[PDB]
């Protein structure tokens, strides 16, 4: 049944044709079970590290290396009757590299624990129904509940399905809807229809929502919807939105990988358009692929990311997904939940007042303030910002007495967590904490164990008066009371009191006196007017507190005369009251939240509050934390979920750009707001702690959960602030930007090597030259000998002005303009210095001089034309030395390039090459690995190399060194005649 909240109880009963007193027949159940299915959310699996690996080869860049590996495997099989001992190394290294990258890519996006499994934790396994075949309440599996049957819920129950309330059997039914609202405050349900067909969960006080729980009361209802058609079902559908997405940097990478693939298959149409019977293509096409691809990038990327995570862990931020450690770096909008995120989610009494003195039209109040933002009994009472003893004011003694006695909650020290927690409602525990701070009888608490300290002062008060019974809360009275007698008195004794608490208006009207110290005087208009004026100010400004009036009936009726089983009589028992005091409470901001907001603003980041709580307290908090100015007007800048649902699509979309405060919202509203923000192509984050935050946390580019929040929120996030420090979000942005800067410079360095290896192989094929470099070599170059210095570049002490500019545009490309022209040209000098030396050992070299008129081009004719312009041998092109001189030049050039990459524009004259010790130590590790291929006996075979002379290396150290000057020329023109 749709819109059950908008219908009446009989209308709902009619709709399914059941009686409140027999329920469905097993016939009706079978039919409904068939038509609607079972009462449960479908599980979401999460794929396996098989088809996750399969999805690794799913992109074009590695689709190239897999195709190439097969062609390389064909080349390794059809080997001549020569070096067949280890010619398969080429294809088998590539194939290992692919699987090695495949495993590295999956592992960084970790965590097998499911968000939906955590969500089904809110499904009860058992439910309670009245069905036709039995008189007594049946207890069946919750998954067998069907729309239409009569369900019963009571104290401590998880609600089994979305239910329309039929009759409430207690004086009140109190509900905890925090999974839909993020607020623990118990909600007071009724049975009257809620006409508005677009009412929001908070407005549907005649409904029970599945997965929520019963704080107090007993109720009977009819099931409206089950399974996936519930409010928690909506949350679930948005968790299954596994529409495979990636971070803004990964997309830039994927796009860069797609631009790089349209280079390889563009040089193949270039190579082909220069000229069995074609083994020359499938030999050099493989060399083109291996060359262009900077394989090992993942390794050096992963590492950069890995050290960011590990660095972030020391700041108490746990990054559940490696790439996300950078995301906040380029975030323009941070959406944030309020309760438990921006605030502590610990209701606190921050102000209170009693009457000072009364005189005709003059009335003055003793106002006090109370510090402490937690449930811990630590804090102090101040008058005019100076400390006082609460026990000196008799009115505060009664204030505490009322708060301690008119209370069904208490405080508990959790020894495993080392913190104080509530037991019962937050608003009542605030009263418990208040009473322990006040300590109005000067009980000695300094030396109590923390567990005894929790309720010490409340216990003292409980020793003085015996609570005989509570006139529980009722809707028509908006207040509650407790009937108490002086302990150590007889049933008959006078001195009984009623202690009342409730909504200021109603309570105050039922007062005929005001307490002054231990005296009492008539309530008058001027006195009432004074009281009401401060209650009004306290609950509307930037205070906007929640105020309770506290009163006592000095002469309550005799127990006997009071009829307890009839609550409509409770109001009149609570009359002829004496006003005592007011308390004002709010759930307070975390102390570091304000600072964090300002620093984000300074980094050009927007902060938006999206909360299930109410607009008035949403706005007040926004002012406290700096999202709004204290006096700034916000009519068009703050909205409720329902106001938002009234705006047409375009207006809603614009609202997300204009507004900063969204209140009384539903889980879907949060993801909708994030969705809109993303339609302006803004990189947006979400911060939260509740189940109601999950949808939004998932849809964001990065979801950030609070350490002390819910498991659902945590499993939907990529980052958890274990200690609940909002400051860490600022530090996260800094680290995130440092990461992007690192990648920006080590991609330049590696691709520089890559473009050089491409041009080299484009010349040893268009100039018909002898094989300059081989695939087998390049794989060791790009993964091991180039990877190390690239990984060493990540040990850069970050820029000191990285947090002062705004976030980079999403459309801003990794490398473009001058940087392309830069590495593109360096990739040309390398592509000609490796070709040069490989040809130079064949000409101007004494250890094998060929025809020095460029007649090296013809290697086509060895035994084919030996009587031609020859002079000597045949097996001299496949010599190790040309490849050795080509390799050693490639390697040595990049070692300078590594020293060149220490700065983007500052010269090595102005920035010493001994800044990074990890880089220098990496060049040694590169060298001692490069010379390890030469001297170590079994290695020089596969990589076909041989060590050189003192002069041989001196020609290397003369064709590589003048790369510094080439880059220096690019540095001068950039820093001067370009910009700056
Ligand atoms: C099998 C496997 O998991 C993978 C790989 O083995 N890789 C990456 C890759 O995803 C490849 C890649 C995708 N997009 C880009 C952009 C830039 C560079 C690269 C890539 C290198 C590719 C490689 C080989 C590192
Ligand atoms: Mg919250
Ligand atoms: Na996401």
């Amino acid at each position: 049944m749709e819109a059950a909240h908008s219908k009446s109880t009989e209308e709902c009963l009619a709709y399914f044709g059941v009686s409140e007193t027999t329920g469905l027949t097993p016939d009706q159940v079978k039919r409904h079970l068939e038509k609607y299915g079972h009462n449960e959310l479908p599980a979401e699996e999460g794929k396996s590290l098989w088809e996750l690996v399969i999805e690794q080869f799913e992109d074009l860049l590695v689709r190239i290396l897999l195709l190439a590996a097969c062609i390389s495997f064909v080349l390794a099989w059809f080997e001549e009757g020569e070096e067949t001992i280890t010619a398969f190394v080429e294809p088998f290294v590539i194939l290992l590299i692919l699987i090695a990258n495949a495993i590295v890519g999956v592992w960084q996006e970790r965590n097998a624990e499911n968000a939906i499994e955590a969500l089904k934790e809110y499904e009860p396994e058992m439910g309670k129904v009245y069905r036709a075949d039995r008189k007594s309440v049946q207890r069946i599996k919750a998954r067998d509940i069907v729309p239409g049957d009569i369900v019963e819920v009571a104290v401590g129950d998880k609600v089994p399905a979305d239910i329309r309330i039929l009759s409430i059997k207690s004086t009140t039914l109190r509900v905890d809807q925090s999974i839909l609202t993020g607020e623990s405050v118990s909600v007071i349900k009724h049975t009257e229809p809620v006409p508005d067909p677009r009412a929001v969960n908070q407005d549907k006080k005649n409904m029970l929502f599945s997965g929520t729980n019963i704080a107090a009361g007993k109720a009977l209802g009819i099931v409206a919807t089950t399974g996936v058609s519930t409010e928690i079902g909506k949350i679930r559908d948005q968790m299954a939105a596994t529409e495979q997405d990636k971070t803004p940097l990964q997309q830039k990478l994927d796009e860069f990988g797609e631009q790089l693939s349209k280079v390889i298959s563009l040089i193949c149409v270039a190579v082909w358009l220069i000229n069995r019977g074609a083994i020359y293509y499938f030999k050099i096409a493989v060399a083109l692929a291996v060359a262009a691809i900077p394989e090992g990038l993942p390794a050096v990327i992963t590492t950069c990311l890995a050290l960011g995570t590990r660095r972030m862990a020391k700041k108490n931020a746990i990054v559940r997904s490696l790439p996300s450690v950078e995301t906040l770096g380029c975030t323009s909008v941070i959406c944030s939940d309020k309760t438990g995120t921006l605030t502590t989610n610990q209701m606190s009494v921050c102000k209170m007042f009693i009457i000072d003195k009364v005189d005709g039209d003059f009335c003055s109040l003793n106002e006090f303030s109370i510090t402490g933002s937690t449930y811990a009994p630590e804090g102090e009472v101040l008058k005019n910002d100076k400390p006082i003893r609460s026990g000196q004011f008799d009115g505060l003694v009664e204030l505490a007495t009322i708060c301690a006695l008119c209370n069904d909650s208490s405080l508990d020290f959790n020894e495993t967590k080392g913190v104080y927690e509530k037991v019962g409602e937050a608003t009542e525990t605030a009263l418990t904490t208040l009473v322990e701070k006040m300590n109005v009888f000067n009980t000695e608490v300094r030396n109590l164990s923390k567990v005894e300290r929790a309720n010490a002062c409340n216990s003292v008060i409980r020793q003085l008066m015996k609570k005989e019974f509570t006139l529980e809360f009722s809707r028509d009275r908006k207040s509650m009371s407790v009937y108490c007698s002086p302990a150590k008195s007889s049933r008959a004794a006078v001195g009984n009191k009623m202690f009342v608490k409730g909504a200021p208006e109603g309570v105050i009207d039922r007062c005929n006196y005001v307490r002054v110290g231990t005296t009492r005087v008539p309530m008058t208009g001027p006195v009432k007017e004074k009281i009401l004026s401060v209650i009004k100010e306290w609950g509307t400004g930037r205070d906007t507190l929640r105020c309770l009036a506290l009163a006592t009936r000095d002469t309550p009726p005799k127990r006997e005369e009071m009829v307890l089983d009839d609550s409509s009589r409770f109001m009149e028992y609570e009359t002829d009251l004496t006003f005592v005091g007011v308390v004002g409470m709010l759930d307070p901001p975390r102390k570091e939240v304000m600072g964090s907001i300002q620093l984000c603003r300074d980094a050009g980041i927007r902060v938006i509050m999206i909360t299930g709580d109410n607009k008035g307290t949403a706005i007040a908090i926004c002012r406290r934390i700096g999202i709004f100015g204290e006096n700034e007007e916000v009519a068009d800048r703050a909205y409720t979920g329902r106001e938002f649902d009234d705006l047409p699509l375009a207006e809603q979309r614009e609202a997300c750009r204009r507004a900063c405060c969204f209140a009384r919202v539903e889980p879907s509203h949060k993801s909708k707001i994030v969705e809109y923000l993303q339609s302006y192509d803004e990189i947006t984050a979400m911060t939260g702690d509740g189940v109601n935050d999950a949808p939004a946390l998932k849809k964001a580019e990065i979801g950030i959960a609070m350490g002390s929040g819910t498991a659902v929120a945590k499993t939907a996030s990529e980052m958890v602030l274990a200690d609940d420090n909002f400051s860490t979000i600022v530090a996260a942005v800094e680290e995130g930007r440092a990461i992007y800067n690192n990648m920006k410079q080590f991609i330049r360095y590696l691709i520089s090597s890559n473009v050089g290896e491409v041009v080299c192989i484009f010349l040893t094929a268009a100039l018909g030259l002898p094989e300059a470099l081989i695939p087998v070599q390049l794989l060791w170059v790009n993964l091991v000998t180039d990877g190390l210095p690239a990984t060493a570049l990540g040990f850069n002490p970050p820029d000191l002005d990285i947090m002062d500019r705004p976030p980079r545009s999403p459309k801003e490309p990794l490398i473009s303009g001058w940087l392309f022209f830069r590495y593109m040209a360096i990739g040309g000098y390398v592509g000609a210095a490796t070709v040069g030396a490989a040809a130079w050992w064949f000409m101007y070299a004494e250890d094998g001089p060929g025809v020095t008129y460029h007649q090296l081009t013809h290697f086509m004719q060895c035994t084919e034309d030996h009587p031609h312009f020859e002079g000597l041998d045949c097996e001299i092109f496949e010599a190790p030395e040309p490849m050795t001189m080509a390799l050693s030049v490639l390697v040595t050039i990049e070692m300078c390039n590594a020293l060149n990459s220490l700065s983007e524009n500052q010269s090595l004259m102005r920035m010493p090459p001994w800044v990074n010790i990890w880089l220098l130590g990496s060049i040694c590790l590169s060298m001692s690995l490069h010379f390890l291929i030469l001297y170590v006996d079994p290695l020089p075979m596969i990589f076909k190399l041989k060590a050189l002379d003192l002069t041989q290396w001196l020609m290397v150290l003369k064709i590589s060194l003048p790369v510094i000057g080439l880059d220096e020329i690019l540095k001068f023109i950039a820093r001067n005649y370009l910009e700056g």
